[PDB]
């Protein structure tokens, strides 16, 4: 009966700072996919919400002693009701909180400047002279340090050897491709976001595995079916879809 608390963090084009000549406060600052998303879950289920932040600006992991950061640790905490933004269903995740059906399909791949005629991840793997890396305390970089296939635990070791390998957040990510002979280790719904964009990045090879996003919630929570149940409505519809080529429709690339 009360405005949720929603937690979330700045990735374009999920959620962004909207444009304004004005100063802007409360949830009008906000903008872009999930709060697309956000909106029409709102409206269909007729809640409101207060959107907030999340302080370390982290989705989540788990470090040596198995205590955990970011958005994840927001509604463990039982400190936000919701958790809108690209946070990826894991395994490990669905331990600590809960997950409403996917709004959203993705897999990991590589961005890497057009130039080295890499074609897979395996030619990274077996040399050092490209660094590559990943996200701190995000999906990608837990899939690599929990896998079992024999290529991405080659990388695992090479990028937790490498002090800055892995990278703050997106943006320093794609800077550091931009500016360094980098690959990063990104999902590919990003990585068509961003190469349509700028010209002189590219995909490397195809998807390495395959994975969702969704809506966090803590666990037990009240709101979680009927949240997925709004979503597998706007999916049949194919709304979702709509909803993307909204936000990736760009100008593009020669
Ligand atoms: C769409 N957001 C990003 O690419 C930022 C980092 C992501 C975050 C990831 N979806 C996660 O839920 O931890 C990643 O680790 O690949
Ligand atoms: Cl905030
Ligand atoms: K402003
Ligand atoms: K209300």
């Amino acid at each position: 009966n009360r405005s949720l608390i929603v937690t979330t963090l700045l990735e374009e084009p999920f959620v962004m700072f909207r444009k304004s000549d004005r100063t802007l406060y409360g949830n009008d600052r906000f903008e872009g996919y999930c709060i697309d998303l956000l909106k029409e879950l709102a409206h269909i289920l007729g809640f409101s919400y207060e959107i907030r932040l999340v302080e370390d600006g982290k989705y989540g992991a788990q470090d040596d002693k198995g205590q955990w950061n970011g958005m994840v640790k927001e509604l463990i905490d039982h400190k936000a009701d919701l958790a809108v933004a690209p946070l990826t269903i894991t395994h490990v995740r669905e331990k600590a909180i809960d997950f409403s059906k996917p709004f959203m399909t993705l897999g990991v791949s590589i961005l890497y400047r057009k130039g080295t005629p890499i074609d897979s991840a395996d030619d990274l793997a077996k040399q050092t002279k490209i660094e590559y890396g990943a996200v701190k305390d995000g999906a990608t970089m837990t899939f690599f340090k929990k896998s079992k296939i024999s290529t991405f635990e080659k990388m695992w070791a090479f990028m937790s050897s490498k002090p800055s390998a892995l990278v703050k957040n997106n943006e320093e990510g794609i800077q550091r491709t931009l500016t360094a002979d980098y690959a990063l280790l990104m999902e590919s719904t990003t990585i068509e976001y961003i190469t349509q964009r700028n010209c002189n990045l590219t995909q490397i090879g195809g998807l390495i595995d395959s994975k969702g996003y969704g809506i966090g919630t803590p666990m037990g929570s009240p709101y979680r079916d009927k949240i997925t149940i709004a979503i597998l409505q706007l999916q049949e519809e194919d709304k979702l879809h709509i909803m993307k080529e909204k936000w990736w429709r760009g100008s593009g690339c020669p």
